């Protein structure tokens, strides 16, 4: 997966650098894309060197789910500054991808970023918005 990426053009879900799941697959998508899934409550997934300059404070994922859960969006570790979280309400498939968005903490610079899931959702991808 790559090494570092611009966290202001799309980031495949499915090009993590690092996960503590033992389930996780990459799965297809209907359009024939690629995401993440068979997920489970406390994974987390890596992605290395993401690049955010000057700033950005909003994440926006593409998703879809049958259950209602939240993904913690943290820099630098699983452990590290909670950026935000994104509540993901059930989207009426497993196949039904929502583009969904939340706010986060500005932050800038360069960070690993550790998504962290509470249960069960497809991710295709995500993109980060910049501050104003
Ligand atoms: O070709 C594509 C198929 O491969 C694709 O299959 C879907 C893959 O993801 C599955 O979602 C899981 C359902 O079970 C939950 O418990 C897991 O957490 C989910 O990841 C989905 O159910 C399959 O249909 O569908 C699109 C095809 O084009
Ligand atoms: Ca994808
Ligand atoms: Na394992």
């Amino acid at each position: 997966s790559p090494i570092r990426r611009d966290a202001f053009s799309i980031i495949e879900a499915e090009e993590y650098n690092s996960t503590n799941s033992s389930t996780l697959q990459v799965i297809g998508t209907p359009n024939n894309g690629r995401g993440i899934g068979y997920i489970e409550n406390g994974n987390t997934v890596t992605y290395s060197n993401i690049d955010f300059g000057s700033g950005a404070t909003g994440f926006s994922a593409t998703v879809a789910t049958e259950v209602n859960t939240s993904i913690q969006i943290r820099s630098d570790s699983p452990t590290g500054t909670l950026l935000g979280t994104l509540y993901v309400s059930s989207t009426g498939s497993w196949n039904t991808y929502n583009t969904v968005s939340t706010n986060i903490s500005k932050i800038t610079g360069v960070h690993d970023i550790v998504l962290v899931f509470s249960g069960p959702v497809n991710v295709d991808n995500f993109i980060f918005s910049r501050s104003s």
